[PDB]
């Protein structure tokens, strides 16, 4: 028999937070946010039962070189903790070969986030000085990226951001926009285009998302290999998309209440 599935999903806005009185609430209403609302349609579309949770390591899914040991949300469906993650989890290559990736649900790109009047266009620019610090979160596949890359430009600013003093890496999101507004101009920090914005639509209304992407990917829902939710996942995503709804919750989670005008 079907089972309540479970979901793993993070804390990270507007993807999913925790409502503001939770502790009067209980099981999938102490939360919301877009992941929230897509973990609703999509198993509205299945037709099974959910429980939300927090991902117990409050990380995204990484494969420690010596133990081999997954962590985070992809360490959960791998070891049988969760079923199901639905969050900001980007689609790379390292994780698609041990879990199930749906097809995309956001498209996104790395990007540059610089304090307004920062003169920066481009990460070719950022790689041509150093007056201008900047760096990326100190895990994830934004770092990964650049330590991968064999591309000219982000590799030097690879070779730049794993020697420069002090540390221009960031621990969470919140770090690397906080050390953008209080830098003066002095930092720039490269996150998902997403996040940035996202970022880019709140008071104080002191950041922007500079030049183009720096690649062009998706986040997907992950599943475990040979999991049966895999395939009504997937068709749940694509008639998501195929009906609005996706951009319908962007704009929801995004620009509706964007607080910089337009
Ligand atoms: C990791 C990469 C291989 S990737 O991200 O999967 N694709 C690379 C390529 C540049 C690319 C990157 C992003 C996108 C992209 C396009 C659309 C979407 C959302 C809105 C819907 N995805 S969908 O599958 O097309 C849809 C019909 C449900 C999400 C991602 C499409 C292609
Ligand atoms: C927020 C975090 C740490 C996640 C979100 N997507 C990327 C991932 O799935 O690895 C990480 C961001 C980044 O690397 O810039």
């Amino acid at each position: 028999a079907n089972k309540t599935v479970v979901v793993t999903t993070i804390l990270e806005s507007p993807y999913v937070m925790m409502k503001k009185n939770h502790e009067m609430l209980e099981g999938n209403e102490r939360y919301e946010g877009y992941c929230v609302d897509l973990a609703a349609e999509i198993a509205k579309h299945c037709g099974f039962k959910y429980k939300l949770t927090i991902v117990g390591d409050g990380k995204y899914g990484a494969r420690d070189a010596d133990t081999k040991i997954w962590n985070g949300m992809v360490g959960e469906l791998v070891y049988g903790k969760a079923d199901i993650a639905i969050a900001p989890l980007t689609i790379t290559l390292v994780r698609e070969e041990v879990i199930d990736f749906s097809k995309p649900f956001m498209s996104l790109g790395i990007s540059i986030m610089i304090k307004k009047g920062t003169p920066i266009e481009s990460a070719e620019d950022l790689s041509k000085q150093t007056e201008i610090a900047y760096g990326t979160l100190d895990s994830g596949s934004t770092k990964e990226f650049f330590r991968r890359s064999k591309i000219a430009v982000f590799d030097k600013m690879w070779t730049y951001m794993r020697s420069a003093e002090p540390s221009v890496f960031v621990r969470t999101t919140a770090e690397g926009v906080a050390r953008v507004r209080k830098s003066k101009g002095k930092y720039a920090y490269l996150l998902e285009s997403t996040m940035n914005e996202y970022i880019e639509q709140r008071k104080p209304c002191d950041t922007m998302k500079v030049g183009g992407n720096l690649d062009s990917k998706g986040y997907g829902i992950a599943t475990p290999k040979g999991s049966s939710l895999g395939t009504p996942v997937n068709l749940a995503v694509l008639k998501l998309s195929e009906q609005g709804v996706l951009d319908k919750l962007k704009n929801k989670w995004w620009y509706d209440k964007g607080e910089c005008g337009s």
